[PDB]
């Protein structure tokens, strides 16, 4: 029937023109809401960085680890907690007292530690560079704090979990995030790729578009696809991760570069997270990176004019994440034992140098 | 025929475009729901972070409010208002750098079109903390006709800060009841004119009350409001002493909320209390050991709440009009000083 089709056409043109109206209306509403969301997120980002600055871009904590059951044969120093920020230690055979942003003790949990870290993940997603260090003498607890164990995972695994939850959430703001992951060791001022068997010469050079930024030539830089992929990469690197004189004396750096793209407004947001399990602080090139790292941190705090980031592999690698608006957290790991007393004091004296430098 | 064919084509295409546009209406509906929810979460987190910043800073808090022209005043000329961000506001005569400050940064600036609820949104955190033993003080400052009373009291159609505090107060309380805390609320209302105090129903002897329910307090609130060019020069104070009790442990929280709608700041011992407030702010900025809290009967009460910290919030109400310009600048330059006060 011609009339049935005709009257259906008329009906469908009505339907059509009214839907175009209910669509145009929705579209305008969606435009203004999106714009207010973007602005609101810039302001949220700003306030967040304000908090970070009010707490200090560079912060230092202490963490005294508990003895293991296999360590009862070892006597502990006498530890005294003057307050949340101040700890003192006494040789069991004149005062050694140290102030920190916060002191963590043997009962302090892995998540207690991560609470200091989680706000900075958001910072990384906001375009700020982050550095998280574990500092201290071999046996003090650097690796347990950074990697941890399956029953109690440390900073890195928790950082990954939070990174995926947050990147997921961001999709609703119109942002899409890449993660570039690189894993390396630094031993005797030479860089090693923890994702490769191959022997190669890796150099630290200026980034193509940012001369203040850096990149490592000939390194395996992975674009993360999903959590399974990143779990595989971390496992692999942990397997090749370091021999007493070399295990104790090699730095480990896990770098997660967050690259965020908002396609509609055509904006980017690049911020990286460097998670560093430092070489032991126990007393040429073997210790170059560590001493230069402490020099650089203190120099930044003293607002020193010129800073020789390139005096060592470590400081040069992390340079773009140390100066300026970058945030640093350093966990000074300490073992509670009398026979470590002298090294525990050396470690904690760096903290004191930091406090003295903050004014 | 050719007409059946042509009509067939027409309906097919129209069915396909109907299906498209309906598909697009669906995607848009979903994306809009998502976007609104995200705008809500982002705003909420923004408010939380802002409150955290104000605490860490521990300055006296300053919010600036520009009131909209009234239906009457629709033919009254306004000066030029520029807003550079959420906390920065500039005003220029409708008619220069050497002349001083025309650009003012505060904790928050409220547009003429700001709801009473938006105002309260950024004050409620301060009120909730009174329950934790702190002395709180919200006070409104500005020339007459700028919106002090409207901001604190409000009108029945859109209630102000003081009214909404009740809701927030009992609501927050009944969650402490869960914790095993017991709260009583002592209330007092008073007025100050020519350095003389009046009970509108430490300080003694003035009418007190122990509150039972929101209605009891809404009532006595109305009663005080009922008894108020002298209201233009009279200060209004409303204190709500919150006294919590736990028997395990034996601790008590004692914290209060003070709500002041000050006299007008316009250029006139008639307006002294106000002048001595100005002097106490000048003193706190000097951070000096002897401070003239006692040179007036308002600064005496606000002395407990003028230690110079983030537990004190000042609204700086301002009129949009050109004939109010000079008064508005004066009000703003003062508010700038207040925002710089941190002492105790
Ligand atoms: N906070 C802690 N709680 C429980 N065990 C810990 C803690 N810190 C370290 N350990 C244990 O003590 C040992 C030394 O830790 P490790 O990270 O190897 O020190 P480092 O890396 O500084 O040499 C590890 O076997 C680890 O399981
Ligand atoms: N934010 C506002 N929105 C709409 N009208 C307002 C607002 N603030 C004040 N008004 C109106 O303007 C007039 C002057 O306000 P008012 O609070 O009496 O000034 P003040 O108390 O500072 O002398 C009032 O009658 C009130 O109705
Ligand atoms: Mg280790």
């Amino acid at each position: 029937m011609h009339a049935a089709l005709s009257t259906e056409v008329v009906h469908l043109r009505q339907r059509t023109e009214e839907l175009l109206r209910c669509n145009e209306q929705q579209a305008a509403e969606l435009e203004t809401c999106k714009e207010q969301l973007f602005q609101s997120n810039m302001e949220r980002k700003e306030l967040h960085n304000t908090v970070m600055d009010l707490r200090d871009n560079i912060r230092v904590f202490c963490r005294i680890r508990p003895p293991l059951e296999s360590e009862e044969n070892r006597m502990c120093c006498t530890w005294t907690y003057h307050d949340e920020s101040t700890v003192e230690l006494q040789s069991i055979d004149g005062q050694q007292i140290f102030s920190f942003d916060q002191v963590f003790h043997p009962l302090s949990s892995q998540s207690d530690i991560f609470e200091m870290v989680s706000p900075l993940i958001q910072s990384a997603l906001d375009g700020y560079n982050i550095c998280i260090f574990a500092y201290g003498q071999t046996g003090s607890g650097k690796t347990y704090t950074m990697d941890g164990v399956p029953e109690s995972v440390g900073v890195i695994p928790r950082t990954v979990d939070l990174l995926f939850d947050s990147i997921r959430g961001y999709r609703n703001l119109g942002w899409e995030y890449e993660i570039k992951a690189t894993f390396l060791e630094i031993y005797n001022e030479v860089l090693y790729d923890l994702l490769s068997n191959e022997q190669k010469d890796m150099e630290i050079r200026m980034a193509k578009n940012n001369k203040n930024d850096i990149y490592v030539s000939n390194i395996t830089e992975e674009t993360v696809l999903d959590p399974n992929h990143l779990r595989h990469l971390m496992h692999t690197a942990k397997m090749n991760r370091a021999g007493n004189e070399r295990s104790s004396r090699s730095h480990a750096v896990t770098k997660l570069e967050l690259i965020g793209r908002h396609a509609e407004k055509q904006e980017i947001s690049v911020g990286s997270i460097n998670l560093v399990d430092l070489a032991g602080s126990e007393s040429k090139n073997i210790n170059r990176s560590l001493s230069e790292l402490t020099n650089v941190i203190l120099a930044l705090l003293q607002k020193q004019d010129h800073i020789p980031y390139r005096n060592s592999k470590l400081t040069h690698l992390l340079m773009p994440s140390l100066g300026g608006n970058s945030k640093t957290l350093m966990f000074i790991n300490v073992s509670p034992f009398q026979d470590c007393f002298q090294e525990s004091v050396k470690s904690l004296r760096f903290a004191a140098s930091v406090n003295s430098c903050k004014m």
